[PDB]
């Protein structure tokens, strides 16, 4: 079997993207943001307290014919941002793009944060890291692709994100029309649950190229790309005007100035983020002061290869019995 859902920025800057999943019978379809940084597969629904609902969609079990609660099982989840949800736990049928599984777990929110709430485009999160990430208790739940993987064509799946631009999750085949030259696949660890992998280096626009081992993860449901401070202040002095704002928090840069662009290595390959794509706006509305699509990681403990990075590539998620991580420039 395979799937293919067309994914969606949610706003002019890409600050995230939704993907339609029908759940339940009949189908209930959210708009779910698809992370590759997570592994729980949560929506607003009819148990979600009232006040914390604001536009979003919710899944309400009760009308939905397949849906079983999995009794006895919680889940609570704290994301990167401080964000955070927490719940009960139903069984029931999720199709994403034409791929079925029946039994998915499919965490029930009685409490979400206010970064949550105040985002009515987004109905719940799709996680697609590694199931040891998974939060239910007592019993650890699967993600839809590890539930899927037996079934799909290839044991894959592909993110291929839009620049200001819908773009598509494949699910179990690699789309050859989808990119240009070849894909060069990478390592990935799965020590701590994530797509992590090992960049070989960066350049700063038309600048030579550094080489250098940059451990990160591979993360869709980022918004930004998050590198080590010495990468990072390297890049925003090549922007005149360009400061680090404590005020603001992270890198700001005139609204007036042309951004370089930013190549990663993947292997031997390089992949290249043009200026624009690193252009986040102003930083309050009005504001001639922008915002940077490249931050520090530091503090965060991890590098992170979020939506700005990714979105200049056709990512392959090799789930295959030893994972790899593919690139392709498109
Ligand atoms: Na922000």
């Amino acid at each position: 079997s395979t799937g293919s859902a067309t994914t969606t920025p949610i706003d002019s800057l890409d600050d995230a993207y939704i993907t339609p999943v029908q759940i339940g019978t009949p189908a209930q379809t959210l708009n779910l943001d698809f992370d590759t940084g997570s592994s729980d597969l949560w929506v607003f629904s009819s148990e979600t307290t009232a006040s914390e609902v604001d536009g979003q969609t919710i899944y309400t079990p009760s009308k939905s014919t397949t849906a079983k609660l999995l009794s006895g099982a919680t889940w609570s989840i704290s994301y990167g941002d401080g964000s955070s949800s927490s719940g009960d736990v139903y069984t029931d049928t999720v199709s994403v793009g034409g791929l079925t599984v029946t039994g998915q777990a499919v965490e029930s929110a009685k409490k979400v944060s206010s970064s949550f709430t105040e985002d009515s485009t987004i109905d719940g999160l799709l996680g697609l890291a590694f199931s040891t990430l998974n939060t239910v208790s007592p019993t650890q739940q699967k993600t839809f692709f590890d539930n899927a993987k037996a079934s799909l064509d290839s044991p894959v799946f592909t993110a291929d994100l839009g620049y200001h631009a819908p773009g598509t999750y494949n699910f179990g085949f690699i789309d050859t029309t989808a990119y240009t030259g070849s894909i060069t696949y990478t390592a990935v660890s799965t020590k701590q649950g994530f797509w992590e992998w090992t960049s070989t280096g960066y350049a700063v626009g038309s600048g030579t190229f550094k080489s250098t081992s940059i451990d990160g993860i591979a993360d869709t449901g980022t918004t930004l790309l998050y590198l080590p401070a010495t990468v990072v202040s390297a890049y925003w002095a090549q922007v005149s005007g360009a400061k680090s704002s404590s005020s603001v928090g992270g890198y700001v840069f005139p609204c007036s100035a042309t951004l370089p662009s930013f190549t990663f290595g993947v292997g031997s390959a390089r992949i290249v983020i043009p200026g624009d794509y690193i252009d986040f706006g102003p930083i309050s509305t009005g504001s001639s002061s922008c915002f940077g699509g490249i931050q520090s990681s530091a503090g965060i403990g991890i590098n992170i290869f979020g939506d700005v990075a990714l979105k200049a590539a056709f990512v392959v998620f090799n789930g295959a019995t030893t994972p790899t991580l593919g690139f392709a420039s498109k």
